[PDB]
């Protein structure tokens, strides 16, 4: 999950 939001980054 936590990889699946930090993509945007
Ligand atoms: C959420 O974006 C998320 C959570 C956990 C994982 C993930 C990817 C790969 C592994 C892995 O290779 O485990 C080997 C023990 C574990 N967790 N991806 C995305
Ligand atoms: N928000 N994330 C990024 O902007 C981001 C782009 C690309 C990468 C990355 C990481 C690792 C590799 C590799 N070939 O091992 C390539 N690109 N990380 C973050
Ligand atoms: C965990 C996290 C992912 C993406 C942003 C833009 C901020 C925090
Ligand atoms: C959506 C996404 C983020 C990080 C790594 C992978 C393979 C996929
Ligand atoms: C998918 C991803 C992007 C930026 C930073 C991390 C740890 C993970
Ligand atoms: C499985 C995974 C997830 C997020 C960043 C790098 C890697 C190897």
């Amino acid at each position: 999950l936590a990889s699946a939001l930090m993509q945007a980054l």
